[PDB]
C-alpha cells in the first residue's frame, strides 16, 4: 500500500547524551536547540523517488508557522536552515534520519508528526513528543558559554552554596538545586504556562520563549507568590506560623514539588536566599547558565536618589522608619546570555531577582540588568537598572530623630558601607569567589564617584570620641552575650561622655523584633584615654525574642556636652549549638550507606518537638523527615539512617534539625560516591 510509519526509534540515551540532558531523571526525550539528533524510522516498505515525508513540530496552544511555534520541513538529502530533516541512509525498510532545530527556537514541550505523500494520496500520524531546551554548548545560541568548567558549574551542578551572614562574619548554607530530580524539569516548564504573560496572551508568550531575556524576566516574577500568581510567599516578620521557617529549607526540590502538590498554592515561607535558590534551579534546568549572588549591606532605595536613610533616637533605640532599608545581606541571581537589545558590550552576566521587593512595570519582577552596565552607571538601559545600582552604590545616611521635639537631624554620611563582599560559590569548590569588582569600581577612586555622579545625573535630572562595639566571648544561642563598648577621647582635654545603649533582636533584613537589653552610663576620660564599658545580655534576656536569624542589633548613642552624638552600631550573630553528620562506611552507587546525625543540647532545659530533615540529590530520593525523641539537658542525640546513592561523584548531604528551642540548625557533608 502507501508508505507508512510502522515504528520509530528515538535513540533517547544516545541523543540525550550528545545533547547533555542525560542527567534529568525523566525518561522523556530531552533535547537542546540548534543541534542535531538522530532517529530511526522503520517503515512498512521501501522509499520511492515519487514519495515524500514532511515533519511537523509544534509548541504551545496556538502552533503558528510565522511565530516559530510551528514548522513543517521536507525530509531532504541536504540540511536547510531552521528546522530540517536529512536522510542519511535507507537500509531496506528502515530510514536513518537526522533532525535539527534552529538555534533560535522557542524552548518548551513540542509534538512531532509526519505527513506522508505516497501514491496520489496523503496521510498523517503523530510520532511523539520531546522537550527542547537552551543550548549553552552552542556557540550561536545566546546562552552560549565557551568554558567547560564554567558551564559544568553554572548548568550541570545541582549542589550549591549560598553565602549569608554579615560583613562581620560571612557564613554559608548548602542548597539542593536538584534540577535533575523527579518531576522538577517538568514543573519548571509548567511555570511558563502559568505566567501572567501566558494568561494575557498564550500565543505570544510561547513565541517569546526563544529568548533568555523574556524567560529570565518571567521566572523572576513567577518564583514569588506576589501578584496572586507565583511559587514562594515571602515573610520577614519573625513569625512563620501557618508555614515553615524560611531558614529551615534545604533545597528547591521540596519547595517546587509542594507548589504543584498544593495545587499551585503559595509555598510558605521564603526569604531572599530561598527565592534565589529556587530561581537558580529553574534557570539551570531550562539551560540558562546561572549562579547565586549574595550582596552584603544591600540597600533598598525606596526613592531613586541613590541614598537610603536610617534613624535612631537619643536613647540609642533603632527606629522602624528605615531599619530594613539596608539588609545585612540580600541574595539574587545572574543569567548568562547576550543582550541583543543592549549591544555587544552588555552581554555576559545578567541580574535576576525574584525577591518581591520593588514593583516593576506594575508587577513584582526584576531583571535582566547587565552587570557590566551596572558597573558603568548606564542605568537607563533595561531592566530595573536604577534599583539594582542603588542596591550596590547608594549612600548611607544616619539620622537622629526626637519623637517629643519632633525635630530631625542628619548625623553622618557613608558611601562605602553599602555593597560589600559580593559573593558567589566558586567553580569546582565551596570557596568564596568575590565579585565586587564586577558590579562597581573600587570605592575611593575616580571611576567610583564618576560612575556614581553619571548615575545620579541620569536618574535625577571634628568629633572628639571614637566608638567601637566588640564581641568578647564565643557568641552562641544558649550562652550569655558579652560585648564591650570602646571609647577614647582624641582631643587634648577631659570630656564628659553620656552613653545611651540598647539591644534589639532583628531579622537579617533589619526588621525590628523587640528590645532585649538597654542601659545608660556616663564616663569622663582624660586625653587619649581608652575606656571599656562591658555590655552583658543573658540568654534568659534574649532567648524569648531571638528569631531563627540569631541576630541582635546593638546601638550606642554617645554625646559630649557641646558636641555631636557619635552613633556606634554593630549587628551580631549567635551560633547555634553544633549539628553533626557522619558517614559510617565507604559510599558507592546502589550500595546502602549508614549515616549518623549527632546533636548535643547545651541548655539547662530540654528541647522538644525535635525533627530531623535530610536530603541531597544523588544520595536520597526527596526529603527524609524523622521525629526525634525529647532530648534532656546537656544530653546527646544519635540518630541513624540509611541512604542509597544513585549517581557517583561528589554529592552533598544537607540536614536541618529543628526543636522548640532551636529552630533551623543546619548541617552539611560532602560525600564521595564510588561508581
Ligand atoms: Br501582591
Ligand atoms: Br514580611
Ligand atoms: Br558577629
Ligand atoms: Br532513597
Ligand atoms: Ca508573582
Ligand atoms: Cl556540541
Ligand atoms: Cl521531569
Ligand atoms: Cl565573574
Ligand atoms: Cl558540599
Amino acid at each position: 500500500a502507501a508508505l507508512g510509519v510502522q515504528s520509530i526509534n528515538w535513540q533517547t540515551a544516545f541523543n540525550r547524551q550528545a545533547h547533555h540532558t542525560d542527567k534529568f531523571s525523566s525518561q522523556e526525550l530531552i533535547l537542546r536547540r540548534g543541534q542535531n539528533f538522530q532517529v530511526l524510522m522503520i517503515m512498512n516498505k521501501g522509499l520511492g523517488s515519487n514519495e515524500r515525508l514532511e515533519f511537523i513540530v509544534s509548541t504551545g496552544p496556538y502552533p503558528s508557522e510565522s511565530a516559530m511555534t510551528k514548522a513543517v520541513f521536507p525530509l531532504s538529502n541536504g540540511s536547510s536552515g531552521g528546522w530540517s530533516a536529512v536522510l542519511q541512509a535507507s537500509n531496506g525498510n528502515t530510514l536513518t534520519i537526522s533532525i535539527s532545530s534552529p538555534a533560535s527556537a522557542p524552548i518548551g514541550r513540542y509534538t512531532m508528526a509526519l505527513q506522508i505523500f505516497s501514491q496520489g494520496g496523503i496521510s498523517s500520524v503523530k510520532l511523539g513528543t520531546f522537550i527542547l531546551l537552551f543550548n549553552p554548548w552552542l556557540n550561536v545560541d545566546s546562552v552560549f558559554m565557551g568554558n567547560h568548567a564554567e558551564r559544568e558549574e553554572y548548568v550541570q551542578e545541582d549542589a550549591g552554596i549560598i553565602f549569608v551572614g554579615s560583613t562581620n562574619r560571612i557564613g554559608m548554607i548548602g542548597w539542593n538545586f536538584g534540577q535533575f530530580e523527579e518531576d522538577i524539569l517538568s514543573i519548571c516548564l509548567s511555570i511558563l504556562d502559568r505566567s501572567l504573560n501566558f494568561r494575557r496572551d498564550a500565543a505570544t508568550d510561547v513565541a517569546s520563549r526563544n529568548d533568555p531575556k523574556y524567560v529570565g524576566r518571567v521566572l523572576s516574577a513567577m518564583i514569588n507568590s506576589n501578584d496572586d500568581n507565583g511559587v514562594l510567599a515571602g515573610n520577614w516578620s519573625g513569625t512563620y506560623t501557618g508555614g515553615r521557617d524560611p531558614r529551615s529549607w534545604d533545597g528547591s526540590v521540596e519547595i517546587l514539588k509542594n507548589w504543584k502538590k498544593s495545587g499551585l498554592s503559595p509555598v510558605r515561607y521564603g526569604q531572599c536566599w530561598v527565592f534565589a535558590g529556587t530561581l537558580n534551579t529553574a534557570l539551570r534546568s531550562l539551560g540558562i547558565p546561572s549562579r547565586v549572588i549574595t550582596n552584603f549591606n544591600s540597600a533598598h532605595d525606596t526613592d531613586r536618589n541613590l541614598s537610603v536613610d536610617v534613624y535612631y533616637d537619643p536613647m540609642g533605640n533603632p527606629l522602624d522608619k528605615g531599619s530594613d532599608s539596608v539588609w545585612n545581606f540580600h541574595v539574587w541571581n545572574e543569567g548568562w546570555f547576550v543582550r541583543s537589545d543592549l549591544g555587544p558590550s552588555y552581554g555576559g552576566w545578567q541580574v535576576l531577582d525574584a525577591t518581591p521587593q520593588e514593583r516593576s512595570q506594575g508587577v513584582f519582577q526584576c531583571g535582566p540588568a547587565s552587570v557590566i552596565g551596572v558597573r558603568e552607571g548606564d542605568v537607563q538601559l533595561n531592566f530595573d537598572m536604577p534599583f539594582i545600582f542603588a542596591e550596590v552604590n547608594a549612600d548611607r545616611i544616619t539620622w537622629l530623630y526626637d519623637n517629643t521635639t519632633g525635630k530631625q537631624w542628619k548625623n553622618s554620611v557613608n558611601s562605602h558601607t553599602i555593597g560589600r563582599y559580593i559573593s558567589t560559590k566558586a567553580v569546582g569548590s565551596n570557596a568564596r569567589m568575590d565579585v565586587t569588582d564586577k558590579y562597581k569600581y573600587p570605592e575611593g577612586s575616580d571611576q567610583e564617584r564618576q560612575v556614581f555622579q553619571k548615575a545620579l545625573g541620569k536618574l535625577k535630572p571634628e568629633p572628639s570620641i571614637i566608638g567601637k562595639l566588640k564581641v568578647a566571648g564565643m557568641l552562641a544561642v544558649g550562652k550569655e552575650v558579652n560585648l564591650v563598648l570602646l571609647l577614647k577621647n582624641l582631643s587634648r582635654d577631659t570630656k564628659t561622655v553620656t552613653v545611651n545603649m540598647t539591644a534589639w533582636t532583628i531579622i537579617y533584613n533589619g526588621t525590628l523584633v523587640h528590645e532585649v537589653w538597654k542601659d545608660s552610663a556616663t564616663m569622663s576620660l582624660d586625653p587619649e584615654e581608652e575606656a571599656e564599658h562591658p555590655i552583658k545580655i543573658s540568654y534568659a534576656q534574649y532567648e524569648r525574642y531571638l528569631k531563627s536569624d540569631n541576630m541582635i542589633r546593638i546601638t550606642a548613642v554617645c554625646k559630649v556636652p557641646d558636641e555631636s552624638e557619635v552613633v556606634v552600631e554593630r549587628d551580631i550573630i549567635l551560633d547555634n549549638p553544633t549539628l553533626t553528620l557522619e558517614v559510617l562506611n565507604e559510599a558507592r552507587v546502589r550500595k546502602p550507606v549508614n549515616v549518623q546525625m549527632l546533636f548535643s543540647n547545651p541548655l539547662d532545659e530540654p528541647v522538644r518537638d525535635c525533627v530531623l530533615m535530610v536530603e541531597g540529590s544523588g544520595l536520597l530520593l526527596g526529603n527524609l523527615k524523622i521525629d526525634v525523641p525529647t532530648l534532656g539537658p546537656k544530653e546527646r542525640s544519635r540518630v541513624r539512617f540509611d541512604i542509597l546513592p544513585s549517581r557517583s561523584g561528589t554529592k552533598q548531604l544537607l540536614a536541618d534539625f529543628s526543636c522548640n528551642k532551636f529552630p533551623a540548625i543546619k548541617a552539611m557533608l560532602s560525600i564521595d560516591v564510588a561508581e
